[PDB]
């Protein structure tokens, strides 16, 4: 099922949707593997999410080139620390149109990263204004509130029982919400529940850190949170 494409890994995860794993060593504790995604969405491709360096997204980049064969229309990045974020100037290398939060655009260069092209902005109940996310086709997006960041967004995929929580969400049987360094502790349950509460059909949750799981990623990250309150 995975794919080992260099350095990389590809795992199908529907007809048109594919999950791109890179990794990266943190000193003294090991490589982290982050993923995100690939959508064929008819004559276009979308993407989720960048590697954790340039070189690492060009290589998706060309893995889509040799597996798919079609133009990528956009990227779309779920916050701004470097396992979503640190590819950005290969994708604007490839002529890729870019987008992110306006919030984490401008913490971008605070965080060492470059921002998107474009920046979404949100209604108050979460969904994403249209006019900012132009020519999605089935992404939705969705700020479900601080959690893992202030600014981390969440994409569902419609036609599919897939969503996407990046870094916010944690497997169901994760020992730990992981990196708090830029959290919101306070809030992270409420967030991941309403991430949960904004994609009811999504039956199998995709996130930076483990495998796609059951929605007891969703309950089981919220439980953990309920704790840091
Ligand atoms: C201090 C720190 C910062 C980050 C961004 C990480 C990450 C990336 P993440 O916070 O987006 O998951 C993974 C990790 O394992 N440790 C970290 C420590
Ligand atoms: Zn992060
Ligand atoms: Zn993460």
């Amino acid at each position: 099922g995975d794919q080992r494409f260099g350095d990389l890994v590809f795992r199908q995860l529907a007809p048109n949707v594919w999950q791109h794993t890179s990794y990266l060593d943190m000193p003294g504790f090991g490589a982290v593997a982050s993923n995100g995604l690939i959508v064929r969405d008819g004559g276009r491709v979308l993407v989720v999410d960048t590697a954790w360096t340039d070189d690492q997204t060009a290589q998706i980049l060309n893995w889509i080139k040799q597996e798919i064969n079609l133009p990528v229309a956009l990227a779309v990045v779920t916050h701004a620390h470097q396992d979503k974020m640190g590819g950005m100037d290969a994708l604007h290398a490839a002529g890729i149109a870019t987008y992110a939060n306006a919030l984490s655009n401008q913490l971008a260069p605070q965080e060492g990263m470059v921002a998107a092209q474009h920046s979404l902005t949100f209604a108050a109940n979460g969904w994403v204004e249209p006019a900012t996310a132009p020519n999605f086709g089935p992404l939705k997006v969705f700020y479900p509130g601080p959690g893992h960041t202030s600014d981390n967004i969440t994409v569902g995929i419609d036609g599919t029982d897939i969503a996407f929580g990046g870094c916010l969400i944690k497997d169901s049987k994760a020992k730990s919400l992981g990196n708090l360094g830029d959290a919101d502790t306070e809030h992270y349950a409420a967030s991941a529940r309403a991430f949960g509460a904004a994609f009811p059909k999504a039956s199998m949750i995709v996130m930076s850190h483990s495998a796609p799981d059951s929605r007891a990623a969703i309950t089981h990250t919220a439980r953990m949170a309920d704790k840091l309150r």
